């Protein structure tokens, strides 16, 4: 499955009350929300190597990784962490983070493309999952 275009968002859950567990204070978390309810998504596939792309109105995220090496992000809150993401299937991954000064919470993310062809995020802090839903431009 090549996760490669510009995808954009059909469904969202639970992202607000991700970053309230997270103690991100609510004007912050509302921002947030705002900022997300129109994203937009651009990735590009090469194999194992992929570039993300993520716009919205309060910022832009480009994040080059390649599949079994550790590369740097920021959590979904903002903090500094080194990330590695490997293949769970053929068509999803799972990406452990590991934050570079500090501790906090456990987080991750996965993303899987479907046989509908709709790519499905989650993020999870602890306990907590976000999930939203994109579809392909
Ligand atoms: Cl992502
Ligand atoms: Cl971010």
């Amino acid at each position: 499955p090549n996760f490669s275009g510009n995808w954009k968002i059909i469904r969202s859950e639970n992202f607000e009350e991700l970053l309230k567990v997270l103690g991100v204070n609510v004007m912050l978390r509302k921002i947030e929300v705002a900022a997300a309810s129109k994203p937009a998504v651009e990735i590009k596939q090469e194999g194992d190597t992929f570039y993300i792309k993520t716009s919205t109105t309060v910022r832009t995220t480009e994040i080059n990784f390649k599949v079994g090496e550790e590369f740097e992000e920021q959590t979904v809150d903002g903090r500094p962490c080194k990330s590695l993401v490997k293949w769970e299937s053929e068509n999803k991954m799972v990406c452990e983070q590991k934050l570079l000064k500090g501790e906090g919470p456990k987080t991750s993310w996965t993303l899987e493309l479907t046989n509908d062809g709709e790519l499905i995020l989650t993020m999870t802090a602890d306990d907590v999952v976000c999930t939203k839903v994109y579809v392909r431009e």
